[PDB]
């Protein structure tokens, strides 16, 4: 009910382009650890993920006006955890 919320948020809003941690729109801009340290502003850290979800980037939409801060934290922890544990799909 935090990490699960994040998984809940991931599935409902993120899976459309990040199915299984990949990136349908920008294939290279993947959700696994290596891609994140390479492409994510600020690097691989939960705070950088949060910032990208809130603000969006390029073809990635901003979720600040749709999700709560709490869910944005939750989903960032989820992405962070999946990449660290390499649990994608
Ligand atoms: C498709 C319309 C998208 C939805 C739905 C979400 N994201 Fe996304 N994301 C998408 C693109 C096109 C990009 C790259 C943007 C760019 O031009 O750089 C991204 C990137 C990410 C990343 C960074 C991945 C990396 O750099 O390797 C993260 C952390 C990310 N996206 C997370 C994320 C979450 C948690 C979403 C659900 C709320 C979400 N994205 C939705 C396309 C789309």
């Amino acid at each position: 009910a935090d990490l699960a919320l994040g998984a809940q948020v991931f599935n409902g809003n993120c899976a459309a382009c990040h199915m299984g941690g990949r990136n349908s729109v920008m294939p290279e801009k993947t959700l696994d650890k290596a891609a994140l340290e390479q492409y994510l502003d600020g690097g691989f850290k939960v705070e950088s993920i949060i910032y990208q979800v809130e603000n969006g980037k390029g073809a990635m939409p901003a979720w600040a006006d749709r999700l709560s801060e709490e869910e944005i934290q939750a989903v960032a922890e989820y992405v962070f955890k999946q990449a660290t544990d390499a649990a994608w799909k």
